[PDB]
């Protein structure tokens, strides 16, 4: 998993290991290396500046310069605050008796490949899903939410061409009704670039439907892009959380390490292969690890 940063990160560690203890410079330029390292991975400078401060911190916190094992402690510190960078506590969207979800994204994040992941790991958690499929402009974005529904066994409501969001709200509710669905998930359209006006859609489609969730798919490989995508939707629409793909595509993290401290949002489900169950929920402290090389390869 992001591979460069990973290999980087080790490798700076472990430029430490087996050399007994290390003075205030030996830490600072280890802080630098990491440094750059998140920065060659994409990271914002201040992001990684406050990563950095962060470990300086706690790694003083710690006997840095006293210990005979220092890399240990640089190992332990970076652990938490790659932890911390990419979430914290993992996060999931909260389960009321009844949901509805909206997917926003571009054309090219796997949004509606997400949607229908997303509706089976629901159903295996014993949920009731139905994916509605949203684009009022393109049947083959709906049909393909359709043939999704039927390879993971939950229903597709779609709209209409030019439907109204007050009929799309009224014949979902319906087949909620009849279905006894409990968790509906709305696959809103996809573009490949944003525009004035579907965003004025969706945007209106929110205040129609009233979702409880807003759920952001962006392609992690996208880094920075990913970022830019975010506050577009956030500021247009309004967004709870994020769903991250293709995270096994992703050499450098740097849009997930810096989601938090630039978004606020959460990283929910994390996209890591092809597999129905690709779509897993999002585990940071796992994930910390990982990068560090320690655990499960
Ligand atoms: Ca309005
Ligand atoms: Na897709």
């Amino acid at each position: 998993m992001f591979q460069q940063l990973s290999a980087r990160l080790q490798e700076a560690i472990g430029r430490l290991r087996g050399r007994g203890r290390i003075t205030e410079e030996d830490l600072k330029a280890t802080l630098r290396e990491i440094r750059r390292a998140l920065m060659d991975a994409d990271v914002n400078l201040e992001v990684a500046r406050d990563f950095v401060e962060r470990v300086r911190e706690e790694a003083l916190g710690k006997q840095v310069l006293e210990s005979l094992t220092p890399a240990e402690v640089i190992l332990a510190t970076v652990y938490e605050a790659l932890k911390e960078a990419l979430g914290g506590e993992a996060r999931l969207p909260v389960l009321k008796d009844r949901n509805l979800w909206f997917l926003v994204g571009l054309q090219g994040s796997g949004k509606t490949t997400t949607a229908a992941k997303l509706a089976l790991y629901y159903k295996g958690k014993g949920r009731r899903p139905l994916l509605v499929a949203a684009d009022t402009q393109r049947p083959a974005a709906r049909e393909q939410l359709r043939l999704l529904g039927e390879k993971v066994g939950v229903p597709v409501l779609e709209v209409m061409d030019g439907e109204s969001p007050e009929s799309i709200r009224r014949r979902v509710e319906e087949k909620a009704r009849l279905e006894a669905r409990d968790l509906i998930l709305v696959d809103t359209a996809g573009r490949l670039q944003i525009d004035e006006p579907l965003m004025g859609e969706l945007a209106r489609l929110k205040e129609v439907l009233g979702p409880d969730e807003v759920l952001l798919v962006l392609d992690a490989m996208t880094g920075q892009e990913a970022l830019s995508v975010a506050r577009a939707f956030d500021e247009k629409v309004g967004v709870t959380g994020l769903v991250l793909t293709k995270l096994d595509g992703d050499a450098r993290g740097g849009a997930a390490l810096s989601a938090r401290h630039v978004t606020g949002k959460p990283i929910y489900f994390a996209g890591v292969s092809e597999k129905p169950e690709g779509l897993e929920p999002f585990y940071p402290e796992r994930l910390a690890g990982r990068i560090l090389g320690m655990g499960d390869v």
